[PDB]
């Protein structure tokens, strides 16, 4: 089997990505936020804290004729940005882009926090890291990649984010049409439960490229580019006028600026993420300083290759029995 669904950035910022995703009998619609970096499938729902909804599209268990409690199950998160929901799970049946896998785990929440219940488009997330970060106690629950994969005519799924505009997710299938060039492919490590690789460096602008290594997540639900603090400050050096702002909270710059393109090594291939990628707009309405799309990762302590560098690439998840990464130019 493969599947296929369209991907949608949220707003004019690409802050976060939307996929419709059908979930219970008859189908309920809701769209979800497909999230390498996490591995748990959690939705707004009929058992969501009621204040803590404002707009979302919820999941109703009891409307659904497949969905069955999964008994004692409970289920708690808390994000690296500090965001943070839980509750209770189901059992329910669950397709993405015609691809259907049943007796999904659908974590229901009971509750959000804030910054959930003010983003009105994400109605919850998919995650899609390796199913040893999934949250559910005391039996945990596989991501719905893993629970497809036997299915798939590959084990495989495909990150093709747009800029500014719709990308598309495949499941079990990579489409040659969708990338230019040729697919690098390089080693993960699983042991955090990311995918985890290392890239060879980077260079800024036309500048010349950087040999060194750079371990880092593929993380479709982080919005930016996350790198050592050496990295970050030789891009931005660049930038006339761009600082840190600890007010703020990372690197600001003119919005008047034409920012230099980032390129990121993947083995002997290069990524070049554009300049116009790396602009989040003004850190407030109306200001003319503008947020960075590369950060420093020194507060965090890991690298991470966010939308920012992903949307630059048509990526592959190889969920094989020796998991790997592709880029590909696109």
């Amino acid at each position: 089997s493969t599947g296929s669904a369209t991907t949608t950035p949220i707003d004019s910022l690409d802050d976060a990505y939307i996929t419709p995703v059908q979930i219970g009998t008859p189908a309920q619609t809701l769209n979800l936020d497909f999230d390498t970096g996490s591995s748990d499938l959690w939705v707004f729902s009929s058992e969501t804290t009621a204040s803590e909804v404002d707009g979302q599209t919820i999941y109703t268990p009891s409307k659904s004729t497949t969905a069955k409690l999964l008994s004692g199950a409970t289920w708690s998160i808390s994000y690296g940005d500090g965001s943070s929901s839980s509750g209770d799970v189901y059992t329910d049946t669950v397709s993405v882009g015609g691809l259907t896998v049943t007796g999904q785990a659908v974590e229901s929440a009971k509750k959000v926090s804030s910054s959930f219940t003010e983003d009105s488009t994400i109605d919850g997330l998919l995650g899609l890291a390796f199913s040893t970060l999934n949250t559910v106690s005391p039996t945990q629950q596989k991501t719905f990649f893993d629970n497809a994969k036997a299915s798939l005519d590959s084990p495989v799924f495909t990150a093709d984010l747009g800029y500014h505009a719709p990308g598309t997710y495949n499941f079990g299938f990579i489409d040659t049409t969708a990338y230019t060039g040729s697919i690098t492919y390089t080693a993960v490590s699983t042991k955090q439960g990311f995918w985890e690789w290392t890239s060879t460096g980077y260079a800024v602008g036309s500048g010349t490229f950087k040999s060194t290594s750079i371990d880092g997540i593929a993380d479709t639900g982080t919005t930016l580019l996350y790198l050592p603090a050496t990295v970050v400050s030789a891009y931005w050096a660049q930038v006339s006028g761009a600082k840190s702002s600890s007010s703020v909270g990372g690197y600001v710059f003119p919005c008047s600026a034409t920012l230099p393109s980032f390129t990121f090594g993947v083995g002997s291939a290069r990524i070049v993420i554009p300049g116009d990628y790396i602009d989040f707009g003004p850190i407030s309405t109306g200001s003319s300083s503008c947020f960075g799309g590369i950060q420093s990762s020194a507060g965090i302590g890991i690298n991470i290759f966010g939308d920012v560098a992903l949307k630059a690439a048509f990526v592959v998840f190889n969920g094989a029995t020796t998991p790997t990464l592709g880029f590909a130019s696109k």
